[PDB]
């Protein structure tokens, strides 16, 4: 199976799973079962934006969620990440849709990795997606549409969200998150999406995430698994 | 008085005013009796990297202190910065020497602050300084030398460190490292050093800070003050 | 007088001293005589951007301006600006309106310059902008209003422009643009402007400019003079 | 073939293939004839540093190669590289040997691109380089050595260089450089390296060069050739 690391923008609340009975934002260290939880004020229809930030020294994961002139959500959970990925990751973009469903788009994503023992570093950053992205993996239903937004699960020609969906998009090239005597290594992310459905209960959510460089959608990891894990252990 | 919050490399163990009976870094906010300490296996002749960095969502101000090929030292504390800093600042680097002394020589500087409502920012890096930078405000006998190193503190023609001295570099534009209703902030810094000396046990030690944007050295801030502050409460 | 090179957005053509007989973007070294101008189909009442770009290899000053979903307008000019400039500068933004006015709103600004002899750099970057911002210095009637955005020019409480106005706004910090020996130096900018007016012919124009650090607004530089020089010569 | 565009640090001349009588650094479009050369003063020994600049609005791209306490050697040739370039591109490092050889060695190497329509944007920086790296393409002989340098063309366990050797080394991610209606796209690339030789005369070069992105050591392009090309047309 694949290493995963995980910040959930979880909107069904699958109670029976461990989820909370509300749309919540969690880090999840290899384990759907989110290893710390924040209720979440989602704004379905709205552009939200998501930061997720992290440093070998201080340890410690954290993610905010917001939407323009509103309140914003935030976790965050202490880990040293050197004990749970592998020195080289890949970092991406995940999505799904079960029997309620909701439209999974993404209109930008940035990434920074710096590892110092000088310091090594990867930056990368779309305003914009282009269809048949090279330097993008895209797994899955994951596609780019006509105007420029990643849609991480189908969304039908007239914008409709479709279930039972699940998708993914990785940067190309692997990153090094760390090395053996590193005096410091530290990651950043933010994206911009937009969640539409139709449904009263909209599902299932989208996760920024790090795992192992050859990392791939998990058999049956739809809907509340958010296409990352095989089970729900 | 100032306000200030900042990273000491403490050489000199003032046991007598909180100090551990040995040389460390610690973090200060408003005192300079550390809010948490550590052991720093000072490298006397060496030189060495410290790099401290802070965002808004995690609330965790951490300093790594390393030199090459030698094991590195870490310090961490939980707190809300925005409880104690104003919203906008200077930040800058102090250092002093009382009975006994060190140089307090500094490489490279380099700094970056994101205040995100978008994303201002603010980044500055010196690999080499220029005597008479109009980009620094020069506190005390900090100074700039023909080799393009900061000397916080006094150094003779010969090289050698003087007693009894005390001197501040600031970046000279303010820094706003917050405002109402900002999703996120996040500052980091990194600067080489080398203290030399001739003393059996080398002081007072080196620092960087962040502090109201008037700050300036106060009134009898030398030694075991490491002048930032005008006593040791 | 001061030392100047600039990029000039010229709305009004003032034929009279050299101006084109069109709306157009120059590069002005020292003279608010362009040295190469380009027509710009001006989009009174759309979003523009600027961007600068520079570097002491290539050695040729270049600039673009652009709207969505329309054509651009650049501009080259060949020249050494170590030739010009002195080694320490200050960058900014001006504006100008004469008998004819026009709204110089600016709703974002970056500027990034690095000197290598390693490598040292500055870069900041405003998406908004706060009232009494300390990082920046405003000159004649420039102001920042309660959007976030800079206004050179007068601008009354409905937001109509006003004529014979004049305003620049310079960021704090001066800018170590080159030394003797460096092996490359460069700089890069670009801002976000609002130009909308009443007038059948608006004017006077915006620039970035770039000059000495104690650079102040001429006397009598208003209108056609874009608040660079005193006459126009 | 490939398409291949390139800033050779060629450091011997074989003037039968239009190389000039003496070391030279030039710019390669689509040829190894360089469109534009300059005198390399060859520091043989000593650790050297290239920088490569280029935007699209100035249209110059240019390369500037120095060592420390010594004059800089410049080369600049005015091109649109959107007319020779496809859109997406793969950057990389190459570098030869003949009859005569010499240590073909990168210590580090960073490369920016940014493509504007906001701003996509893609950087990465190696301050050494670790073997096995899973986000670098190496081809032929290329390889990392323990001490974290990047050798691209082979080098005895005596350190010694051996001659008739090719390699490359290409960024793991594909570069999207350039697209239809974008404002403005820019690329920016510094690497320092170093050669060594027991030889009267070393050859055969080093290269920095940007290609379509399954580029490839064309069939006998080692040599005079740098491994860019298959011929000498
Ligand atoms: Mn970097
Ligand atoms: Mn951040
Ligand atoms: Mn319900
Ligand atoms: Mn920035
Ligand atoms: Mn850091
Ligand atoms: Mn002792
Ligand atoms: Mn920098
Ligand atoms: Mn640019
Ligand atoms: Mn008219
Ligand atoms: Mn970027
Ligand atoms: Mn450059
Ligand atoms: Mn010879």
């Amino acid at each position: 199976a694949d290493t995963i690391v995980a910040v959930e923008l979880d909107s069904y609340p699958n109670t029976d799973i461990g989820d909370p009975s509300y749309p919540h934002i969690g880090i999840d260290i290899k384990s759907i079962r989110s290893k710390s939880t924040a209720r979440w004020n989602m704004q379905t229809g709205k552009v939200g934006t998501a930061h997720i930030s992290y440093n070998s020294v201080a340890k410690r994961l954290s993610a905010v969620v917001s939407y323009t002139g509103s309140s914003s959500t935030t976790v965050s959970y202490d880990v040293d990440l050197n004990n749970v990925l592998p020195e080289w990751v890949r970092v991406g973009l995940s999505a799904t849709t079960g029997l309620y469903k909701e439209t999974n788009t993404i209109l930008s994503w940035s990434f920074t990795s710096k590892l110092k023992t000088d310091a090594n570093s990867l930056h990368f950053s779309f305003n914009q997606f282009s269809q048949n992205p090279k330097d993008l993996i895209l797994q899955s239903d994951a596609t780019t549409d006509s105007d420029g937004n990643l849609e991480l699960t189908k969304v039908s020609s007239s914008g409709d969200p479709q279930g039972s969906s699940v998708g993914r998009a990785l940067f190309y090239a692997p990153v090094h998150i760390w090395e053996k005597s590193a005096v410091v290594a530290s990651f950043d992310a933010t994206f911009t999406f937009l969640i539409k459905s139709p449904d009263r209960d909209p599902a299932d959510g989208i996760t920024f995430f790090i795992a192992n460089t050859d990392t791939s959608i998990p058999s049956g990891s739809g809907g509340r698994l958010l296409g990352l894990f095989p089970d729900a252990n």
